[PDB]
DNA sequence: CATCAAGCCTTCCTTCAGGTGTTGCTCCAGAAAGGGTGT
């Protein structure tokens, strides 16, 4: 159907897993079902939810901002923007002099049609390594190159399928190449990471209108950018 | 290339003129009786 996207401004950069991080602390006191909702969380303990995230962040140039998939997560995007501006007004306003937070919204529709030519998609932070097998399948190109068609297309299948829009099961898709090769961390001083692709390039026949997430690690802000933005960018 | 506004308001009838004159029925619905005249 449609995501809406919520940018929040406060005038400095702070990185999506951070503003996550940072957004739990405050709310831990007060309110925990709206924190529930908002970071996937299952309804009886802290333990996210194994299926889609229908609420994630994502990178803002002076802040960072929401994605929230269909109408349940627009619905939580919707109850959730008050109490969270009110947050960061307070936060600001204790320290400093003080700095007026902006905010903005766009309901961006989502739609795919299948053409029998291939056309061009560039994703940035792409996480593709989460166990050791994956690390075996990316040392030889050719053992790697069919599990990541399939990660993409597993991708845009599980996200047609999460928002409620049927797709097209013809899809072919090709993999050129990635700029870098870069590690991740989950939290901050752990020993801990994961490997991940940067500004890797890929080819599908069909074309994307709106908001696509691929991959692991969506709800970080990880791997999805406007493809909207995308067709005919250069 | 996608949203982002994607109207708001308040007006939202007013006054008389809102007939006048005239027509407003007529007539006949008998049948001898005394004269003619025409076949």
């Amino acid at each position: 159907m449609f995501v809406k996207q919520v940018f929040f401004d406060l005038g400095a950069r702070i990185h999506a897993d951070e503003a996550r991080a940072l957004v739990a602390k405050l709310l831990d006191d007060t309110q925990p079902g709206l924190v529930s909702a908002l970071m996937n969380y299952m309804p009886a303990s802290k333990t996210s939810k194994t299926e889609f995230p229908l609420v994630q962040f994502s990178n803002f140039n002076q802040g960072f901002a929401l994605l929230g998939f269909g109408e349940v997560g627009a619905q939580i995007l919707s109850d959730a923007t008050p109490i969270i501006h009110d947050a960061m007004a307070k936060l600001f306003a204790s320290r400093g002099q003080g700095v007026v937070v902006q905010v903005s919204s766009r309901d961006v529709p989502l739609s795919c049609e299948k053409r029998p030519y291939g056309l061009q998609y560039t994703v940035a932070k792409m996480v593709v390594q989460k166990k050791h097998e994956h690390r075996e399948r990316l040392a030889n190109p050719e053992t790697g190159k069919v599990f990541l068609e399939g990660l993409f297309l597993r991708s845009l299948e599980r996200q047609a399928a999460a928002v409620g829009m049927v797709l097209p099961r013809d899809l072919v898709v090709s993999f050129k190449g990635a700029e870098r090769v870069s590690s991740v961390k989950l939290r901050p001083d752990s020993t801990l990471a994961h490997g991940s692709l940067r500004h890797a390039v890929f080819e599908v026949n069909a074309r994307l209108g709106g908001l696509w997430s691929v991959g692991f690690l969506l709800s970080k802000g990880f791997g999805h950018i406007n493809t909207d933005l995308q067709l005919g960018q250069g």
